[PDB]
């Protein structure tokens, strides 16, 4: 049994008192309260869709992902990856897809930096998806779920839909739960072939085992997926640490 | 050995009066009486020339393929899968080739909707046709034989055949044998390239284990072939069942 298997044992039997505390226990969040309340008044102007942006600025700046030329995004939900690339200079275009209706988010129109390049496009479902011509390959699919299992399912589901995207390009992929053995065997599998290094994301929260398979990167998958696994079981043991609270994106106003 | 071998020699070991039982078991089947009659009395509107445009109607119909722009039709023999695209509202031009000749079909003129927009060419062998480019690959190649290592190499040098032709556009293309270890291994060196997933057409007799290899999809080949092979060992047991008759396709008649 894996290191992750044991804490969501642990986490499945947390009261939803002792689930809320600990899910933001010592992570990093942005403060988005200025963009929520700007967003519930229609503004299409600096502010993020949502935390995507954010989250996704983080390898960004840390040159893990370099989006450049045609940008994919998969599951692209509200548009916060979209728009966050969108003003990014390398960039050229921009493609989102997610599925909306019952259940899922919609995409919302922005007019941020660099909206003329971007197209969101709802109604789709990745798995029937062919794979297009892309530089940069964005995926943010997931959906947790109780059962590791499930998860499991769901994350190999993912990892076999986005490799004929993968071809020489930038990449980030979410792999929801990379700690059961089959993926780990995947994701050493598409490493060898495609590279990159699986990296956990501070915004992240401790409810989510989520690593995210990043280009440019190398190193040892199942090390750097026990250190999470560490990590997420010492924060059960300790009273909740409140979020190091950061400043949302300004994703600025205007054409590219 | 596989699944699909055991069924390929279960299905060898039928008498003529058990095969003729056990191939429409379960199965679904347009009625071809209307269109047989009258395409015998001469007649060029309403009937498709084959069964293949009803077939090709069940992958459309589920989004499975999306012909559209320029289709290339390979193996279109009487045309069916060409006459059948020609009435679709995204299509703008229908190419087929067929090899014709001594012991293969020729193209059958037709008047059915769309026809103007439809060129088929007999004496067209498709292995040594330049690829051609095209928003559309259809291929309905494969001819069926006791032995499956015969089946394997007709399937392999289809599948050698079709690749340069793909290129991020639809298709839809007949896997005559996909359960041999050998097709499979290139099957998953071409869903890794190219994307799309197997899938089996109900219009299929029981008496080949055909697979279709369409675009808009993601998924296991090794599991959907073996899925197949289930539910075809399980039909020589399970008392026959008459198949489910349907009205064949209406192609209409006239210009676009
Ligand atoms: N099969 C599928 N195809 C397309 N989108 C899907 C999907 N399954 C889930 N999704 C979508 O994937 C999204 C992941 S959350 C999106 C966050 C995004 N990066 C941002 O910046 O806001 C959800 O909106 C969900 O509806
Ligand atoms: N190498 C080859 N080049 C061209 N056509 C070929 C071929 N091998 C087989 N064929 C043709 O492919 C056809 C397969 S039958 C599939 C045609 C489908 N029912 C339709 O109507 O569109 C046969 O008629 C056969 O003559
Ligand atoms: O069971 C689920 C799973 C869905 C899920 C979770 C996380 C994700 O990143 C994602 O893409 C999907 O729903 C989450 C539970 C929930 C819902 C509403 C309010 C509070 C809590
Ligand atoms: O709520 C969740 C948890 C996941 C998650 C992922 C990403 C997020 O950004 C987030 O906020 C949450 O998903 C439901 C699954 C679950 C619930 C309770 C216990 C175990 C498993």
């Amino acid at each position: 049994e894996t290191l992750g298997e044991k804490w969501k044992k642990k986490l499945n039997q947390l009261s939803r008192k002792e689930f809320d505390l600990y899910k933001k226990s010592g992570i990093t969040e942005v403060d988005r309260t200025e963009a929520k309340e700007g967003l519930k008044r229609g503004e299409t102007t600096h502010h993020a869709v949502s935390r995507g942006s954010a989250k996704l600025q983080w390898f960004v700046e840390r040159n893990m992902v370099i989006p450049e030329g045609r940008v994919i995004d998969l599951g692209c939900g509200r548009g916060g990856w979209s728009y966050y690339c969108a003003g990014l200079k390398k960039v050229t275009e921009v493609r989102g897809y997610t599925k909306g209706g019952p259940g899922h988010e919609e995409p919302v129109p922005m007019s941020t930096y660099g909206w003329n390049i971007v197209k969101l496009m709802s109604g789709k479902d990745v798995f029937y998806l062919p794979p297009e011509k892309c530089d940069t390959l964005l995926c943010d699919i997931g959906e947790s779920s109780p059962s590791p299992t499930v998860e499991e399912s769901r994350t190999i589901r993912v990892l076999k839909m986005v490799e004929p995207w993968l071809k020489n390009n930038q990449f980030c992929i979410k792999v929801l739960n990379p700690y059961m053995p089959t993926v780990i065997e995947h994701l050493e599998r598409l490493q060898r072939k495609h590279g990159g290094m699986l990296v956990r994301n501070p915004l992240s929260r401790n409810s989510t085992h989520e690593m995210y398979w990043i280009s440019n990167g190398t190193g040892n998958i199942v090390s750097s997926v026990n250190m999470v696994s560490r990590l997420l079981l010492n924060r059960f043991t300790m009273t909740h640490r409140r979020p190091t609270i950061e400043k949302d994106v300004d994703l600025g106003a205007g054409t590219r």
